[PDB]
C-alpha cells in the first residue's frame, strides 16, 4: 500500500467540506510537505503523484498554470493577498492569485459547503471549469448537454484546487475591517471573528479580494441602490433517488398556458418557475404576494419588503405545502411525493427569498495608503453586483470580476501606480452588465487572466485615472 496514493484519492473523492481537509492534511504528512505554502508546496506534491490517477490533472494545472501572463508563477512573487470569502468566486480568485504567484490567505466565517441550490452555467465557465480538473474533481459534471453545477459542488471542486495551488485557508474566520499600519515601517492587517490563530492576526498584507457575497458591504465602497416592484422568490429541493422513472423528467427554464392552468388544481400564483435536475430536484418559482397572503404561506401584509420575509413572518409549515403544490403539479406528478432535502440544520431545503433590491458597488476597486504602505480592495462577485438569479450570470461575472481583479494585482505589482491600476480595472467594471456569451470573444477555450481574450474591442483608456482622483484614498 501507499498512504500518499490512498490519502490522495479520498481527497478527489471527498463529498465533505471537513474531508477535504482532513484527507488532504493527511497526504500533506505523507508527501512531506505543508498546506498553504504556495507552489513550492504544489511542485512537490505533483512530482511525487507521477501516476495514473493524478497525472492527468497536473497537466491540465500546468498548461494552465504557464500560460503566458501568470509568468510562470513569478509575477506577484511580492505580493500579500487576503481573499474573504469561500463562495464559488472567491475560490476562484484565489485559485488565480495562487497561480499569479501570490501569497494567498482565504479566510471565511461558515465551517462547511451546505447550499444546495443549482446554478446556470454560462459555456465559458464550464470550460474554465473543465480546464481546472473538474471532471477528476467531480463525477457528475455538466452531464450531458447539461449547462449547471450545484454551489456546494463547485465550492468543493473550486477548494480542492484552490488547497493543490497551496492557498492557506482558515475557517470559523469572520473579517470585520482592517487595521491601518500604525506606522512608518508597518503594513495592513485584518480584523478577525472570533480571535483568529496567533499567525493570521498578524498576517500582513498589500491586496484585499472581498468575495464576501451580496449583504458584505466592505467599508470605503458606495453601494448603489435600486428598487422596483415586490417580487418574492421560492426556491426548493427534493431529493433525487436518480431511479429509472424518477430520472426520465424533462428540465424547465405569465405567458404560457401553463402558468395559467397552476391555478385550476392547486391555486398556486407564479409568474414563472424553473426547474433542474441535478443532486437534487431543484425549483426556483416566483410568487405573487397578492396569494402569499391569501394561502397562508406568509402571516401578516407587511409594507416594507424586508419586515415581510423575516423568520417570524413566514410560515415554514405552508411554505413545504406550497412549494411541493407547485412542484408536483409542474411535473405532473410525474416524480411521486417528493421529499425534501436538508439544509444546513436538518431544516427541509426550502426558502422565501427577495428579489426586488439589486446592489451594485459605484467602483470595483479602491487603494487605502497610509505611513508609506497601499492597499489594494477588489470587489469580487455577489458583493460587487447582485444578480437576476433568474437570468442566471452570477457565477459568469463572478469569475469575470475574479479574472479582472487578478488583473489588477498583475499590473499592481508591477508597481503601475495606484490611480492607474484603477483605471484600468474600473475600464473593464463599466462593460461588467453588457456582458453576455453573445458580445464577448467567441474562443471560449482561449480565455485567460489577459481581459482582452474576453473583451472584444477592449478600451483599457474608458476610464482616465484623472477620474478615479478619490478611490485613491491618501491619509497622510
Ligand atoms: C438560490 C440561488 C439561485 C441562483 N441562481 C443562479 C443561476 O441560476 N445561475 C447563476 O449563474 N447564478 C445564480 N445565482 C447567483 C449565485 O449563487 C451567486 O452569485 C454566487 O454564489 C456568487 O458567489 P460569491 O462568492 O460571490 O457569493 P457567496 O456564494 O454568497 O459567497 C460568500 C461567502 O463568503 C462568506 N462571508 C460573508 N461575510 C464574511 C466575512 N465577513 N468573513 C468571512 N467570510 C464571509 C460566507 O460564508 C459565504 O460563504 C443564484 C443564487 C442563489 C442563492
Ligand atoms: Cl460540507
Amino acid at each position: 500500500t501507499n498512504p500518499a496514493h490512498d490519502h490522495f484519492e479520498t481527497f478527489v473523492q471527498a463529498q465533505l467540506c471537513q474531508d477535504v481537509l482532513s484527507s488532504f492534511q493527511g497526504l500533506c504528512r505523507a508527501l512531506g510537505v505543508e498546506s498553504g505554502g504556495g507552489l513550492s508546496q504544489y511542485h512537490k506534491i505533483k512530482a511525487q503523484l507521477n501516476y495514473w490517477s493524478a497525472k492527468s490533472l497536473w497537466a491540465k494545472l500546468d498548461k494552465r498554470a504557464s500560460q503566458p501572463v501568470y509568468q510562470q508563477g513569478q509575477a506577484c512573487t511580492n505580493t500579500k493577498c487576503l481573499v474573504v470569502g469561500a463562495g464559488p468566486c472567491g475560490l476562484r480568485a484565489a485559485v488565480e492569485l495562487a497561480l499569479l504567484g501570490a501569497r494567498v490567505v482565504l479566510v471565511e466565517k461558515r465551517i462547511k459547503f451546505s447550499r444546495h441550490n443549482v446554478l446556470h452555467l454560462w459555456p465559458f465557465t464550464i470550460h474554465d471549469l473543465r480546464a481546472l480538473g473538474a471532471k477528476k474533481f467531480y463525477g457528475r459534471f455538466c452531464t450531458g448537454t447539461l449547462d449547471h453545477i450545484s454551489i456546494r459542488q463547485l465550492q468543493l471542486l473550486l477548494l480542492k484546487v484552490a488547497l493543490l495551488l497551496g492557498v492557506e485557508i482558515h475557517w470559523g474566520v469572520k473579517f470585520t475591517g482592517l487595521q491601518p499600519p500604525p506606522r512608518k515601517g508597518s503594513g495592513w492587517r485584518a480584523q478577525l471573528q472570533p480571535n483568529p490563530p496567533a499567525q493570521l492576526a498578524s498576517y500582513e498584507f498589500d491586496v484585499l479580494i472581498s468575495a464576501a457575497g451580496g449583504k458584505f458591504v466592505p467599508e470605503g465602497f458606495t453601494i448603489r441602490e435600486m428598487r422596483g416592484k415586490l417580487a418574492i422568490g421560492i426556491t426548493a429541493n427534493f431529493v433525487n433517488g436518480r431511479t429509472v422513472e424518477e430520472t426520465q423528467v424533462p428540465e424547465i427554464s405569465y405567458n404560457q398556458k401553463f402558468f395559467q392552468s397552476l391555478l385550476k388544481a392547486t391555486g398556486i400564483d407564479l409568474e414563472n418557475i424553473v426547474y433542474y435536475k441535478d443532486e437534487t430536484h431543484y425549483f426556483v418559482m416566483t410568487a405573487k404576494k397578492q396569494c402569499l397572503l391569501r394561502l397562508g404561506v406568509l402571516r401578516q401584509d407587511l409594507s416594507e419588503t424586508d419586515q415581510l420575509l423575516g423568520k417570524a413572518n413566514v410560515v415554514p409549515e405552508a411554505l413545504q405545502r406550497f412549494a411541493r403544490a407547485a412542484a408536483d403539479f409542474a411535473t405532473h406528478g410525474k416524480l411521486g411525493k417528493l421529499e425534501f432535502a436538508q439544509d444546513a440544520r436538518g431544516r427541509p431545503d426550502v426558502a422565501a427569498f427577495d428579489f426586488t433590491s439589486m446592489m451594485r458597488a459605484e467602483s470595483s476597486a479602491r487603494v487605502q495608503e497610509k505611513h508609506g504602505a497601499r492597499l489594494l480592495l477588489g470587489l469580487v462577485g455577489d458583493c460587487l453586483v447582485e444578480p437576476f438569479w433568474p437570468l442566471g450570470t452570477g457565477v459568469a461575472r463572478g469569475f469575470l470580476a475574479a479574472f479582472d481583479a487578478a488583473w489588477m494585482v498583475k499590473r499592481w505589482a508591477e508597481g503601475a501606480g495606484p490611480l492607474e491600476v484603477l483605471a484600468e480595472r474600473e475600464s473593464l467594471y463599466q462593460l461588467l452588465s453588457q456582458t453576455s456569451p453573445e458580445n464577448m470573444h467567441r474562443n471560449v477555450a482561449q480565455y485567460g487572466l489577459d481581459p482582452a481574450t474576453r473583451y472584444p474591442n477592449l478600451n483599457l483608456r474608458a476610464v482616465t485615472p484623472n477620474q478615479v482622483q478619490d478611490l485613491y484614498d491618501m491619509m497622510d
